[PDB]
């Protein structure tokens, strides 16, 4: 997810070769620096529209050899391109013309050519300029996105401070885990932010900001798992804080955090080593059981406080278990629209609103997180959520 190339020209085939997704009007600029020159050089370079997104997630460079003639043979696919070539007789290196500018923004193609006739020899620097310095799109939505994150998160920290300042008198050991929660969010959304203003005004992806990122989101959600888990078993809220209820149980279930370990990372520096996509599958299941354990769990301690007459803490109970299952059935929902509009067809006619799938997650987990934080709001009688031997 780059946007400035160095290469050495002489290495291997020399074809180089891209392919993106690029805004309308949009310069590329090819710049060439090394020793002398003593030899002719010949350049040619395509440049080919998308008509649906499949060929660009599926275009292997391996085969552009082929695939240029793919294209001269008009067996490939629909979509006007640009074709140009051009002769030196030696270096000719201080040169201006290398027209060469997006006209319609969609799915791209770029492919360049070299050759030599008479070890590193020259260097070639590619660079990609839209109306923005280098943020390309598909990043523009994602950006304002993480933005407007950022800023929902920090409103949620501050409104969490001033909550917890009126009411510092009595405090909750699980009311102070939120905290925790929202500072987390606070990091993974700063670390985004920061990314990508980076990769937009330098034109180059952090070393390894995206593997940080990861890993926090993964922490969080683990932490919001078993926060879950341990107020459905009522652990300190209706039954007292036993010697080895959550010990062996509620810490040796923290393993889904491993789980999410070896799938965030996977998926971002995505090696497609026939591993990619089947770590996704255990971790689903594995949610799976951890609701339906949940589930029961709580319709055993409502049963249990329907046997003692307990009014203030059934109504809580009543109301968390219909956000819970209200957010259960809505991220199911989701999931099979995603994966019905995505991969059904026969290729993505509609390519702005790829960007979908990694975002709405994030947006549901801080409405459910929002939700949560509302119903447990310090006041003067926070002790009602207590044990109360
Ligand atoms: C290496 O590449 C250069 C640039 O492509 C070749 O051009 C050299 O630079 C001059 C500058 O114009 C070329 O024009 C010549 O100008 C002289 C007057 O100074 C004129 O009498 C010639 O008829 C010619 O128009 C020229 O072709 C050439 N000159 C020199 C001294 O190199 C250059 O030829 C290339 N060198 C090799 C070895 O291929
Ligand atoms: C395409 O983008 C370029 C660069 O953003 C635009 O170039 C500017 O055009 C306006 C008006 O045409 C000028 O006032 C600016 O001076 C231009 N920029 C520079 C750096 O000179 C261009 O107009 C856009 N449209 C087309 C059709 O190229
Ligand atoms: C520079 O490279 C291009 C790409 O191979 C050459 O284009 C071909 O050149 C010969 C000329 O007959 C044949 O392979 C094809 O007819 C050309 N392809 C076309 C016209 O699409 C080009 O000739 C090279 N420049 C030279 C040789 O000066
Ligand atoms: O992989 C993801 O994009 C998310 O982590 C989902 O798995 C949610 O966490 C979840 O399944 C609902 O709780």
């Amino acid at each position: 997810d780059r946007s400035k190339w160095h290469i050495p020209i002489p290495s291997g085939k020399n074809y180089f070769s891209f392919g993106k997704i690029l805004f309308r009007n949009t310069t590329i600029f090819l710049k060439f620096d090394g020793e002398p020159c003593d030899l002719s050089l010949n350049i040619t370079w395509y440049l080919k529209s998308a008509d649906c997104y499949n060929e660009i997630y599926n275009f292997k460079a391996e085969e552009v050899e082929l695939y240029l003639e793919k294209l001269k043979e008009k067996r490939g696919l629909s979509g006007k391109y640009q074709t140009s070539s051009k002769l030196f007789q030696n270096c000719s290196e201080l040169f201006k013309t290398q027209p060469l500018q997006t006209w319609q923004d969609a799915p791209y193609i770029f492919i360049v050519h070299i050759g030599i006739s008479s070890s590193n020899l020259f260097t070639m620097t590619v660079e990609v300029k839209g109306p923005y310095e280098y943020l390309t799109l598909e990043d523009y939505p994602l950006m304002i996105f993480f933005m407007v994150m950022c800023i929902v998160y920090v409103l949620f920290g501050v409104l969490w401070l001033a909550w917890s300042a009126c009411y510092w008198r009595d405090l909750l050991r699980i009311q102070f885990w939120i905290g925790a929660v929202i500072f987390l969010g606070m990091l993974e959304k700063a670390v985004f932010y920061a990314e990508f203003q980076n990769i937009r005004y330098k034109g180059e992806s952090v070393q390894g900001a995206l593997i940080l990122a990861e890993l926090l989101s993964a922490v969080k959600r683990s932490l919001a798992r078993t926060l879950v888990i341990i107020v459905s078993l009522g652990y300190g809220i209706v039954k007292p804080r036993l010697g080895v209820t959550l010990h062996k149980v509620v810490v040796a279930g923290a393993l889904y955090l491993l789980f999410s370990g070896m799938e965030g990372v996977l998926r971002v520096t995505g090696a497609q080593t026939d591993l990619a996509s089947l770590a996704f599958i255990p971790l689903a299941f594995l949610d799976t059981a951890l609701c339906w354990w949940i589930f029961i769990s709580l319709t055993q301690t409502m049963k249990l406080l329907k046997l003692r007459r307990n009014i203030v803490k059934l109504s809580l109970y009543r109301h968390f278990t219909n956000t819970l299952i209200l957010a259960v059935a809505a991220s199911i929902v989701f999931i099979i629209w995603t994966t019905m509009k995505f991969r059904i067809v026969t290729c993505q006619s509609d390519w702005r609103e790829l960007w979908v799938d990694d975002a709405i997650w994030r947006l549901l987990f801080s409405m459910i997180l929002f939700v949560i934080m509302v119903l447990w709001r310090p006041s003067a009688n926070n002790q009602r959520f207590a044990f109360s031997p």
